[PDB]
């Protein structure tokens, strides 16, 4: 397995190759992004245990959106952890049903349900510790998709950037999510127009996790600062976007 590490002071990957898990250390406990697959969840514990920190004192837990390689952890980790979980109103919704009713995939991927203990407005924060995690909202994805931004007690930004993939949806005349185009242009805009020192992902290969993480492992302190990766990273998202929208213009 990929063995859990330091992204920066405070900020420590213990999610998978794939799948992002990110632990935000604070003198009065912690804060979880995401929790992987319910498989996954033995061996995140295993890495925040590896690090030398305590579940117990994990205070919340934050999901991007409610798919199974994000929130199917979630149940496990906030159990042995008593986090409470932070999520948009429509993730709460779609982790009390277990993945399922998903307007693109109905019932074909469930995970384990969870009860959201604390919802999330756009722009609404919460502080720890010295470190203020914030909700910025960019669905699309998924109607409720959120992206988090942290403000880290050294004074640094970091961005944990939800999906903005849209893989096989259709995207004109969807009677289950009517409004997922004009949601997903916004989206980029979002994203696109923050100040970031620390560009993180929920999926390691959309921030260029392996790469960084082997430069971080062999002395390159700043490995993870990357000021113009999200731009970047949503810049790839609305090219393949847009040419989504025009191919299914071509032939709907
Ligand atoms: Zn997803
Ligand atoms: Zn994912």
């Amino acid at each position: 397995p990929v063995q859990p590490f330091a992204i920066w002071p405070g900020v420590w990957y213990v999610g998978t190759e794939n799948l992002s898990s990110v632990l935000l250390t604070t003198p009065q406990g912690h804060i979880l992004i995401d929790a992987g697959l319910d498989a996954s969840a033995p061996q995140i514990r295993r890495n925040i245990e590896a690090l030398g920190f305590r579940m117990a004192d994990i205070r919340y837990i934050a999901n991007s959106h409610a798919h199974l390689d994000h929130a199917g952890g979630i149940a496990r980790l906030k159990a042995w952890s008593g986090a409470r979980v932070i999520a948009s109103h429509a993730n709460a919704e779609q982790m009390a049903r277990g993945g399922k009713e998903d307007f693109a995939l109905g019932d074909a991927l469930p995970f384990p349900p969870v009860t959201v203990d604390m919802e999330a407005q756009d722009g609404q924060q919460w502080h720890l510790g010295g470190v203020t995690l914030a909700a910025i909202f960019t669905p699309g994805h998924l109607p409720g998709a959120t992206s988090w931004k942290v403000t880290l007690a050294d004074g640094k930004t970091l961005i944990y950037a939800d999906s903005l993939a849209t893989p096989g949806y259709p995207l004109i005349n969807n009677r289950n999510y009517p409004t997922l185009v004009e949601d997903i242009r916004r989206s980029f805009a979002r994203l696109e127009a923050q100040q970031v020192d620390i560009f993180l992902a929920n999926h390691g290969e959309r921030f260029g996790l392996m790469d960084k993480m082997a430069r971080k492992a062999r002395g390159e302190n700043n490995a993870f600062i990357d000021k113009a990766g999200l731009a970047r990273y949503v810049a790839q998202s609305r090219a393949a976007f847009e040419k989504q929208l025009a191919a299914q213009r071509a032939q709907p």
